[PDB]
């Protein structure tokens, strides 16, 4: 993998209830900030409100930039 940080792209939209997990729509842009384990990243973009939002998500539903 590339070491951390590095982009990726959503390449399906990621809903769930969980308060730490984070969450995007379809074709967001991510800097992967950890890699958790095998299945999860943590990571973080910036909204449309302007704010950075950051949490955990599965490494399947992106795809690493270019």
């Amino acid at each position: 993998e590339p070491e951390v940080p590095f982009k990726v792209v959503a390449q399906f939209p990621y809903k769930s209830d969980y308060e730490d997990d984070l969450n995007f729509e379809k074709d967001q842009e991510i800097i992967v900030t950890s890699v958790e384990d095998a299945e999860w990243y943590f990571g973080e973009y910036q909204d449309s409100n302007g704010d950075v939002i950051e949490g955990i998500f599965p490494k399947s539903f992106v795809a690493v930039q270019g």
